[PDB]
């Protein structure tokens, strides 16, 4: 069961990285580069930063003990985005589009 669900989770992340979703997924590929982006207050507001590459590394290092732990990291990524940015921000619109993809696949896990 657990190995099966983590297998599915790897398939979900792979979909999220796929060219099909690149136009709204790209901001989540890597850790937020606060210095490059000039986000002086990002670490004041966001205590547990998360991104798709860190999630990929954690999967491949077999650091998730079940699918819900993986699920909580993905949702943390998205929540950090919603916490930091105003609701009308361009990056929030992208986050919700990508969360469409995640939530639909995640719910249909065996
Ligand atoms: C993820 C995530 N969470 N927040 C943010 N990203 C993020 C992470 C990585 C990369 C981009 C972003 C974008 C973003 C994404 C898409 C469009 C616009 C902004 N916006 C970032 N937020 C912000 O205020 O950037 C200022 C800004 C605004 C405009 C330009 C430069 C800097």
């Amino acid at each position: 069961k657990v190995s099966e669900q983590l297998k599915c989770c790897s398939g979900i992340l792979k979909e999220m990285f796929a060219k099909k979703h690149a136009a709204y997924a790209w901001p989540f590929y890597k850790p937020v580069d606060v210095e490059a982006l000039g986000l002086h207050d990002y670490c004041d507001i966001i205590k547990h930063p998360m991104d798709m590459s860190t999630i990929k590394s954690k999967l491949e290092a077999r650091e998730y003990r079940d699918a819900q732990e993986f699920g909580a990291d993905v949702r943390l990524m998205f929540s950090n985005c919603y916490k930091y940015n105003p609701p009308d921000h361009e990056v929030v619109a992208m986050a919700r589009k990508l969360q469409d993809v995640f939530e639909m696949r995640f719910a249909k896990m065996p």
